[PDB]
């Protein structure tokens, strides 16, 4: 068990096409084609990302005394408008050559590129897949699914099948439409998840009510009554007020309140907590 | 002095721009130019505003138990990106025709509709200063950061004088240009706060002094200790560790404890805050 430094690690693995850049071609062969492009974006645009990920990562600041986790939700949220303009693009074109043209991709060019293509890009998306399992990373989320459009790379065009014989056509539209209307959904679903913890939204359900039965089974609290929650990257923000007996000391007062705090912590670790205690004054 | 509605106000003195849209003419004079559907966005884009202030102004949710106030901050970086790009498509549309085609935009097609453009785009910009300057509204002064822009509209273009005598050019160019430097930069700085609240950064120094005196002047309080600051949209968030004695009943440490929040709550009406009491264990 490494730490979230586990995405920090991602980072680099998407500049691991920095080598796919390089399996591009011009002096070794003099041809060209458009995946050289996309693949140079993808320099860019990923390692902006590793960079928005590591000022994510830093501690509480003088003028960020919250985290800087919300950085990734952006990072996010850019990523997923520009994936979701990406399969809108895609989605276009898979009813403009829905042979209004013709299927034109036919010169036979060396594909030994994009099946170089899938392999490490599969490669990536996998390490990238083992990152977001790991830890929930809504940033790694976002610069994965671009891989995953990625991933839908066609040298599975059939060509001894073909297109189909005369009468019932078949071209790239099918699959090109198909990945247009999936991705951008997904996109979609991403960014809504992003902007959601952008708006400051609650913890799950399940995490809401483990802090309920957490408090109200310890021993020194009678009732808690404000319980506000949130996270911001990984830290997840807690707090609660619990109501004490009227005439405790606050030394043991504050005791049961550290402990509940404490249980808190243990449960959901990263997180912050902040308790306010009340007495009786409460109907 | 009316509330925070005076925001909501503004979001339909935007849609003012709805008798601008009929304020074209193809039935009443059958010539069509560009600024038409540029107040046709304007339409869509500030009703879409008017509908997420309509949603940042909502009171704590079940799945939002701080505020939606970030609504308006999210609609704030959603323009300041738009009103960036527009900004960016006109300082390169300022050195693209420097000349290199030649100053086109020669017909002196009824202008009358540019000038009433100004007149009533300059009504709804004072409005909306009005507004911005009563209630700080993120969400509202990046909508009228584009009006700005379109108040930047020129039928100042000189015709007596006109270019100039040759050999010394003249066009829109040095004005187009000059319009795109200075927006793009606006726009920028507009989406950077916006980022900056939507990352939990602090309150601005002043603010922040206030509290730490509010609170260490206080009677019952011996020591303060974390203090975290920020605000979603309007309401600002206040936490901080109040260091009582002790030996204090709990009762009366939370009287001391509501008195200190109680003051910071009159000084920054709005806002919410939330005291952690501590006995002395702290250094
Ligand atoms: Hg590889
Ligand atoms: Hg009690
Ligand atoms: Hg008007
Ligand atoms: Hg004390
Ligand atoms: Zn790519
Ligand atoms: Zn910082
Ligand atoms: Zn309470
Ligand atoms: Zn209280
Ligand atoms: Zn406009
Ligand atoms: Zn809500
Ligand atoms: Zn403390
Ligand atoms: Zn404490």
């Amino acid at each position: 068990l490494v730490s979230r430094a586990a995405i920090a690690a991602t980072a680099m693995a998407s500049l691991l096409l920095l080598i796919k850049i390089f399996a591009w071609w011009y002096t070794g062969s003099v041809s060209i084609l458009a995946a050289l492009v996309d693949s140079l974006v993808d320099i860019g645009a990923s390692l902006t990302n590793l960079l928005v990920v590591r000022y994510s990562l830093q501690p509480a600041d003088d003028n960020h005394s919250f985290g800087h986790g919300k950085a990734e939700s952006l990072a996010a949220l850019a990523q997923s408008m520009f994936i979701s303009g990406s399969a809108l693009f895609l989605f276009l074109t898979g009813i403009q050559h829905l042979i209004s043209p013709t299927p034109m991709t036919d010169p036979g060019v060396g594909v030994i590129v994009t099946i170089v293509a899938l392999i490490c890009t599969i490669i990536l998306v996998s390490f990238q897949r083992w990152v977001v399992r790991r830890t929930q990373s809504q940033a790694v989320r976002a610069d994965m699914l671009h891989y995953q459009s990625d991933v839908m790379m066609n040298g599975a065009i059939l060509l001894a099948l073909g297109l189909s014989w005369y009468g019932w056509h078949r071209a790239d539209a099918l699959f090109a439409l198909g990945i247009g209307i999936y991705i951008l959904y997904s996109a979609l679903r991403m960014g809504y998840e992003a902007v959601q913890s952008l708006l400051d939204r609650a913890l799950p359900d399940e995490e809401r009510q483990e802090i309920i039965d957490i408090v109200t089974s310890w021993p020194g609290v009678s009732g808690a009554h404000d319980l506000r929650t949130r996270q911001s990257g990984p830290t997840r923000f807690i707090q609660i007020h619990l109501e004490m007996e009227d005439s405790l000391p606050l030394v043991q007062a504050h005791m049961v309140a550290d402990q509940v705090e404490q249980a808190i912590l243990r449960r959901f670790p990263g997180s912050d907590v902040i308790i306010h205690q009340d007495p009786c004054s409460v109907v």
